[PDB]
DNA sequence: CTCTCGCGAGAG
DNA sequence: CTCTCGCGAGAG
C-alpha cells in the first residue's frame, strides 16, 4: 500500500489538518470513515456502545509518512489527531 | 505580564510540549491550572458541573509568543492544544 | 502528573 | 463538511 503523486495532486497543499481532510476524501469512503478510528480504541467517554475498529495500520503510516513529506515542520502526534479529527467529522 | 528570561530559562528546550509543561508550572499553581482551561468554554459533555473558568488571554499570547521564539515551526494552533493538554494534565 | 486518543457541542 | 477545544479512560 502507497500513496502515489495523483493522489497527492488533489489536496489542500496550505494546511496538514486540509491536506489529511481531502487525502482521506480521496483514499477513503465516508461510511468507511464513519465507522472506524485511527487506533480502534473505546472512547473514554462512551459506555457499553460499539467500538469501531481501527484503520488499517499500513495506510496510516503512509498517510503520515505523505503529509509529513509535504509538512516537514509537522510531527506524528499531531498528523495522528488530525486523521483523528477527519474521521470525528464523518457521520453514517 | 510579560515573561522574563529566567523563567524560559528553567525549561526544556528540546520540545514544545515539555517547554509548555516547564513554563506553565514556573508561572502557576497545580491548582490553579487543575482549575482553569484555556477558553473557558463549556464541556461538550459534562454540562451540569462548574465550568472552569478561561486563561488571561494576554498571558496565554505572552506563552505562544515565547514558545514561538524558540520553536519557530510548531504553529499558533498547536501550541493551544499544548496549553490544554498541560492544564488537563493537572486535573 | 503525562501522553494518547474517541468523542461531543455548536458555530462557521 | 469543518474547526475549536474540553472531557476523560488507560497505560505509562
Amino acid at each position: 500500500f502507497q500513496i502515489e503523486k495523483w493522489q497527492i495532486a488533489r489536496c489542500n497543499k496550505s494546511k496538514p489538518q486540509k491536506f489529511i481532510n481531502d487525502l482521506m476524501q480521496v483514499l477513503y469512503t465516508n461510511e468507511y470513515m464513519a465507522t472506524h478510528s485511527l487506533t480502534g480504541a473505546k472512547s473514554s467517554t462512551s459506555r457499553d456502545k460499539a467500538v469501531k475498529p481501527a484503520m488499517n495500520q499500513n495506510e496510516v503510516q503512509e498517510i503520515i509518512g505523505v503529509t509529513k513529506q509535504l509538512f516537514p515542520n509537522t510531527d506524528d502526534v499531531s498528523i495522528r489527531r488530525m486523521i483523528g479529527q477527519k474521521l470525528n467529522n464523518c457521520t453514517k
